[PDB]
């Protein structure tokens, strides 16, 4: 039995799926049901009873509140989705709300799984999570993302 974590939803079912902070074993037990098994945790402090869900593999890429994800963590996320999507795994990414950090991942991730640019991708992140990517140098880390990989 799993209860669904606050302010989760799909961006690509049953691959990609963005949170707020999960803090019950139960939150981690409901990702799991829905085939993830890979947590993104962009938080300072991770999150409460993840190590209650040990067949759950967090991943810790530390970003600042309110700051954007570097290259090599947008790298790596990247990464982390596309072997774990190749393994017919699923993703979660979360912060502390769910909205700026995280938003910010998931539209770099839409660049690269859509051939988008930034503002398209963002704008599909915040039509689907609306008060996603919540600074300008958020918005610009998705910018260069694509910049760097056109």
């Amino acid at each position: 039995m799993g209860v669904q974590p606050p302010n989760f939803s799909w961006v690509l079912p049953g691959r990609l799926a963005g949170l707020a902070l999960p803090r019950l074993p139960a939150h981690y037990q409901f990702l799991l049901d829905l085939g993830v098994r890979h947590l993104v945790s962009l938080t300072e402090r991770g999150p409460p009873h993840s190590d209650s869900c040990p067949g759950l593999t967090l991943h810790r890429l530390r970003i600042p509140d309110f700051c954007p994800p570097a290259p090599d963590q947008i790298d790596r996320f990247v990464q982390i989705v596309d072997e774990a999507n190749a393994r017919g795994e699923a993703v979660g990414v979360h912060c502390a709300l769910g909205f700026g950090r995280t938003g910010t991942m998931l539209a770099c991730y839409l660049v690269k799984e859509r051939g988008l640019a930034a503002g398209d991708a963002i704008a599909e992140i915040r039509r689907l999570r609306p008060g996603s990517i919540e600074t300008y140098e958020q918005e610009k880390a998705v910018f260069q993302f694509y910049q760097r990989t056109k």
